[PDB]
Parts: C-alpha cells; sequence; structure tokens
C-alpha cells in the first residue's frame, strides 16, 4: 500500500492472494521478472472470502511512459470479474482481456488489485483511472495487492 | 501506377484503401521549421508541439476531417497493439488550417516503443458536420461517420532517441 499511493487510497489487506505465473515462477513484491517469463496469463489465487462472496480484480501500470514522467498514467492490463472467495480468477468473467507487459522507458511497476463485490453477477486501456472506476463501480477500497517491476529487453 | 510513396510505405494496404488524390496539403512542425517530407525520418525532440496542417484545396463551404495515427505499435515486426491514435481535428474549412477546425481527439506526441514507427496523416472530405485511442482502427471510424476514401495522406518515420 506504501509502494502505491499513487494509485489507490491507503488499505487494510483482509483476504491473501498469490499470482503465479507460467517452470512455474510466483510473483513476490518488489522483485523483477523478464518480459519473456510474463507473456501467458497468470492464475491468481484467491485464498479468503466469505461464502456467498464475489471479487474483482484489475492489473495496471501506472509508469507510462516511464516511471519518471508518467503523462499517459494509467495504462490498464487486465479485468476479471465475479470470482468467488476461496478459488481463483479461472472462475471468474473475462471483461477487459490480458496484454503481456511490454514497457517502453525505464523499470515499471505492474500492479495486482482485489476488490470486494457488493453482489454476484467500453473500457479504454489508455488513460485508464482505478479510483475513478472503482468509486463509479461502488467497488471500496482494495483487500489485497501485491506488484512486479519490469523492464524492456535489449 | 508506379512510385507512390503511400504504395511503396505501405499506408494503402495497412492503414486505408488505395485511393487517388484530390486535395493537396502541407504538415509543418515548429517545436527551425521542420516540413514533413513522406518517408523521411525525425527526431522525437522536434515533433514535442502540435504541428500546423495546411488546407491547400477545396472550398470555404467544404469541411474537412483530419486524422493522425501509428499502425506499428509496439514495434512493427509484430504490431499487435495497432493503431494507437494521436490526434482527430474535425470542420477545418478548405484552403485554410488545421488552427480553424475543431479539436475531438487532443494531440499526442510520438513516442515509439520498439523499431521504426510510421506516424500518418490523413484528410477526409465530410458530408456532414469517446474514441480509445487503444486499438483504433481507421477504416471502421471512417466508415461509421461515412468519411468516404482520403483525399490525402503523408507520413513520417520515428524511433526513440
Amino acid at each position: 500500500g506504501r509502494v502505491i499511493g499513487d494509485v489507490v487510497d491507503h488499505f487494510t489487506s483482509t483476504v491473501k492472494m498469490s499470482v503465479i505465473y507460467n517452470s512455474i515462477k510466483h510473483v513476490y513484491n518488489g522483485h523483477e521478472l523478464f518480459p519473456s517469463a510474463v507473456t501467458s496469463t497468470p492464475r491468481v489465487e484467491v485464498h479468503g472470502g466469505d461464502m456467498r462472496s464475489f471479487f474483482t480484480l484489475i492489473m495496471t501500470d501506472p509508469d507510462v511512459p516511464g516511471p519518471s514522467d508518467p503523462y499517459l498514467r494509467e495504462h490498464l492490463h487486465w479485468i476479471v470479474t465475479d470470482i468467488p472467495g476461496t478459488t481463483d480468477s479461472s472462475f471468474g468473467k473475462e471483461v477487459v482481456s490480458y496484454e503481456m507487459p511490454r514497457p517502453n522507458i525505464g523499470i515499471h511497476r505492474f500492479v495486482f488489485l482485489l476488490f470486494k463485490q457488493k453482489k454476484r453477477g467500453v473500457v479504454c486501456r489508455d488513460g485508464f483511472n482505478t479510483r475513478k472506476f472503482t468509486q463509479e463501480n461502488e467497488l471500496g477500497l482494495p483487500v489485497a495487492a501485491v506488484f512486479f517491476n519490469c523492464q524492456r529487453e535489449t
């Protein structure tokens, strides 16, 4: 939360989640991954949540086209809705298809954020705003989040 | 006909169908003044300001729309995000220039990620008087707004410094 206060307001994590890429690789906060390792869609395991609970997952890059002068923030990479508590992203509905990381300038944060929905059951990727999208869809503050660093291949 | 730079550079093919130009236009930057010449390269630092597009034909009672787009994103060898839209100006009167029209999508400066990219400017004649920039498609947008085929076009090449 402390690293991503330009993207979302401070919050207290109430649910645990893991991001697994495919030879399997797990995401650890703040670690760097090469572009070639994240070309496929990952699986996001959602470890908590009550009996009839449902969650939305957003993947965004706030450092565009580079972190020193981010004048196109944010660029949206993925949106999945209606994931049941204690399951994973494959069980939800794909709203915005995954787009593989391909950072232009410098080292970018690729951030995964989870929100609790008010019930079970177009979007431009350029200039996306996480605060405004969650306000408009009544998604509240994050219940979990994790990120990795990534830069271009030489 | 052979040696049309729009055919050789594949603007006709990747972006729009074949067309025969009926109006002349000139794209002028002043970020020294730099005139845009088909297929010539400009550095990113020379194109940070909005340019002036001079519309030389038509008449004052006909209006024209201008679209600026990049079909080589994120790089020309595998352009899986094309096209990226940079600018849209509507209602430009014949014989005047882009400053006299109305801004629909604001100018975004070129900042190409991988390799060398084409930055293309196309002009259409209007019949009659939002838009996500990612995954834009010039054929579809012109069909939906009944803009017909281009009446003129020009492009420059640009890469990261």
